[PDB]
């Protein structure tokens, strides 16, 4: 196992770009400092510089659940640059989308497309402001909602990862109006809006987390935040951008039966491209410029290419089988992931739903980032690297949640239980 | 000439989206509304969904300087997608885009890709918070950096410090640090400076307007913003979303010889996908993640379909003869347009740089938002809807800046100004 060519990539990344890269998490820095240059992706696979070949569970972070490079999506999206990458006007093929979207998640009745999670976290978080008329806002540790100022505070993903504190370059004033707590804790919530009455406008959370490892919520965790939320006439924010056309097609909102006022998508919904949307509520999208007074715009929002990229994979999801095999093969994982490292007397605690899963070096039973800290970073990082060798691709991170796609085989699911009992037995 | 089609469309999409529409502008309501929705854009044309073409001076808001759809473009994307249109980890065609963009413009020696001109702007200002330490930040009215939170800040005469937000959903606290004043005005600068010793953190500026109709600045005014930067260790930030590799291939900072600190990019760059960048300075880049502890990360940020689209939209931008042929064709239509308000007797001003003009139905001259405010808005609507009939897609605002590109002939210039003597005759 060798990756020469992607060690003289890197290493000239890093005279170009800050740290090599376009996003932290891809450095490795938490797992050994040496990422692997990808080439080109197929199906469950990725394909180094090196010629290197893995069985990806990145999935690109979430956007591939149809797996890498469908030839459907493909052929969908060549055929529409012909008519143009973006037009900078309307187009039917967002009513499409906006429609699909609207169908598929409940709360959702009026929708707004955008470019990244980041961008969709930022204007819901304002449509959130302005809608009920309060500054301050409450999301959990180990949560994440893009890099936005009022969200860089007890964030997720890289700074949930290889160390990094909150700041800097972002004013005091600014992460005041956000209320930070720890995840499955109602009481931690229900405090807050005494300690803040009147001031907080609503919370916002992963409906399942996905930044801090997996981890899902408790017995009345989300009923209850719709309880309390109601009760003070805040809004209840669901950042579905990971999980969103993942854990069901209507998201968390729609297999566990809550709705929220007001729902962040992405990943998925891109089909590949870098696509977004917060929408929901009807009463309260109005407010959204040119409808509203909130102003918010985007340039290349809606384009063709992406609008085109998303219809056809919720497409490809609305076909039958599809969540209830990825269900299938990632519950084979998970289970087996678990039963392996019980073998090799490592303490571990794992768990999964549908497409998504996690596994943490440690038994846990972990509930929230604290828990979810307790980790062995070592010993994952032995483990990252392990699996690499062997030809798995895993998320570069114990703080990531891991993905299959529906191009991910019953032989896949095998092979990566082999080279996870060849990793263990020797960690 | 009837809009039938797009008034059904559009009318479904009030239904589905805010405004029914993806971003503001396009909903045309400063033109007596009723948008036009696109089907196919080709060169420098654009086609109806009822069947109108039109000669297309918006190229979907600057990522078109080669045209729509450009043949070479399109295929260097199909061939792309074959091998995944995202893989969310590193390849080489990051290293080779980020290399261009280095050799391209000076004061970047390292860059970081994004998705969007929002993402872009947000996280240069904070970079540029994170390295001076200062919180304060001074733009300019009528610029526009993006809806991040801090530049929804009200601007006018008898607000500049008031850093009130022009935008509900956005608390006071954070348009606090945002002061703003006239476009072309040092010594408004320089008092701004004097009245926040040692919490400015730096200027940020279009080197040339284009969110206010187009506005090129005063002799010296660059060439000052950059003495009394350094004077206070300052930052002097370039938004080059709009002017980056359209004014020249450097961007104005080439052009005007004036090298900032930091500077944003987007649109052309990403070739008609979403793509953004924020670089500069090595050792002021050096703080963002993983390399500093400023934190900043994009899901899509580095797709090889957006690396390509841009790699080869810059190569078809260093051939010979590109900006001398864009500044030739743009001189004929500003000068031939403003020579046609003269005749049918229009108040009028406005000019031209490279592939980038304005046009003002006012007398001017025009140094800054003020100034343009003064335009006949009434005169405008007539016109751009006057344009239309006759076959020309013009921005639908009066403080937008217009855009030619490679693809767009002398016939295509004569014709425009054929159609515009048409209209203005009978205003
Ligand atoms: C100098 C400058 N800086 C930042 C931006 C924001 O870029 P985007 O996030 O919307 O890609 C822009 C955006 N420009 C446009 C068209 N003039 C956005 C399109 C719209 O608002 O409809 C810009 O011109
Ligand atoms: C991935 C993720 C984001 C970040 O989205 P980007 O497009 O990278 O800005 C935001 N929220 C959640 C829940 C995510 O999983
Ligand atoms: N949950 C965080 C990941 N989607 C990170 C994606 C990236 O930055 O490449």
């Amino acid at each position: 196992f060798k990756t020469i060519k992607s060690d003289e990539i890197f290493a000239a990344a890093q005279k170009l770009m800050p740290g090599g890269v376009s996003s932290p998490v891809r450095a490795f820095k938490s797992v050994g400092g040496q990422p692997i240059v990808f080439d080109r992706v197929k199906d469950a696979y990725a394909w180094d510089v090196d010629g290197n070949r893995y069985i990806d569970y990145v999935g690109t972070w979430g956007p591939a659940i149809c797996g890498h490079a469908h030839p459907e999506v493909i052929e969908a999206l060549k055929v529409a640059m012909e008519k143009g990458t973006s037009f900078g006007a309307p187009c039917a093929l967002e009513n499409v989308l906006a429609e699909m979207v609207n169908d598929a998640v409940p709360s959702i009745e009026m929708v707004r497309f955008v470019n990244s999670g980041t961008e969709a976290c930022m204007a819901v978080l304002r449509i959130m402001r302005a809608y009920t008329g309060r500054d301050k806002i409450i999301k959990f540790e180990g949560c994440y909602h893009g890099h936005a100022d009022m969200f860089l505070v007890k964030a997720g993903s890289g700074v949930a990862t290889l160390g990094l504190p909150s700041s800097p370059g972002v004013p005091k004033k600014t992460t005041a109006n956000t209320l930070t707590t720890p995840y499955n804790d109602l009481e931690a919530v229900k405090a807050l809006f005494a300690e803040n009455p009147g001031e907080i406008a609503g919370v916002i959370l992963e409906p399942i987390v996905g930044n801090s490892g997996f981890i899902v919520p408790d017995a009345g965790f989300l009923e209850g935040l719709r309880e309390i939320t109601l009760e003070h006439d805040a809004l209840l924010v669901f950042d579905e951008v990971m999980t969103g056309f993942r854990i069901a097609y209507g998201g968390v909102q729609e297999k566990f039966g809550v709705t929220p006022d007001l729902t962040t998508l992405g990943k998925i919904i891109g089909g590949g491209l870098p696509v977004g949307a917060y929408g929901g509520k009807r009463e309260i999208m109005q407010l959204v410029a040119p409808a509203g007074p909130m102003y918010q715009a985007g340039t290349l929002s809606g384009n063709p290419l992406a609008m085109t990229a998303g219809i056809k994979t919720l497409e490809l999801l609305r076909q039958p089988g599809t969540y209830e095999y990825l269900d299938q093969i990632t519950k084979r994982l998970s289970d087996g992931l678990l039963a392996i490292a019980q073998e090799t007397g490592h303490a571990a605690c794992g768990g999964q739903v549908s497409g998504m899963f996690g596994f943490f070096f440690t038994e846990g039973p972990v509930h929230n980032y604290e828990d979810a800290k307790k980790s062995d970073l070592q010993k994952f990082s032995r483990f990252h690297r392990g699996m690499l060798e062997q030809g798995i691709y895993l998320a570069p991170s114990q703080f990531e949640a891991g993905f299959t796609s529906l191009a991910h085989t019953e032989e896949d699911i095998d092979a990566t239980l082999a080279a996870a009992r060849t990793v263990m037995s020797a960690l």
